[PDB]
């Protein structure tokens, strides 16, 4: 259960590893994997496309049924759906996409959703092509998340700049 291996503990509740979140999910099968989702839950590329493809589109079919019945999420919001073969549950969380003009204050609201789950495997919200400064996203995670979060960052160069900023 939640057999995370090779993480570096940054704070009492935040751990980090240079790894592909999809490979971590297949190995660990955590209770909750966080998806870096968008408001209409269309998993077209990046982390979301990679998680969806590893479920062989089961994630997208289920997401389409959620949107039909409930409408889109809001920026900073989330929903819990099945984790399929990757986890017991997937927490779809919408961080702001600053590359498309969304506000950075909503990154705190996005991280707040992690607090409803005791243990989560997660990506660095709003990083990559969402355009937020990745070190700033780590600082928001550290100040906001109180439950136990295992961050998988699939880039050694970025992993080392995060750990360097955090420890020195
Ligand atoms: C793509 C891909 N293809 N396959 C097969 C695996 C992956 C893969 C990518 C990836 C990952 N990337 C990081 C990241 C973090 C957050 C966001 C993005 C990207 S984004 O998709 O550009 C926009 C949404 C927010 C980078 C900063 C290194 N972090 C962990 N696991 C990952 N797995």
């Amino acid at each position: 259960v939640n057999s995370f291996s090779g993480y570096l503990k940054l704070t009492d509740n935040v751990y980090i590893k240079n790894a592909d979140i999809v490979e971590e999910a297949k190995k660990v099968k955590p209770t909750v994997v966080v998806n870096a989702a968008n408001v209409y839950l269309k998993h077209g590329g990046g982390v979301a496309g990679a998680l969806n493809k590893a479920t062989n589109n089961a994630m997208q079919v289920e997401s389409d049924d959620y949107i039909a019945t409930n409408g889109p999420l809001k920026v900073g919001g989330s929903c819990v759906l099945s984790g399929h073969n990757l986890a017991k549950h997937c927490l779809h969380v919408v961080g702001p996409n600053v590359n498309k003009g969304e506000d950075i204050q909503l990154l705190k609201s996005a991280y707040e959703n992690f607090n409803q789950h005791e243990v989560l495997l997660a990506p660095l919200l709003s990083a990559g092509i969402f355009g937020a400064d990745p070190i700033h996203s780590l600082r928001v995670c550290v100040d906001t998340v109180r439950t136990n979060v295992y961050l998988a960052v699939f880039d050694k160069n970025l992993y080392d700049k995060l750990v360097s900023s955090f420890l020195e």
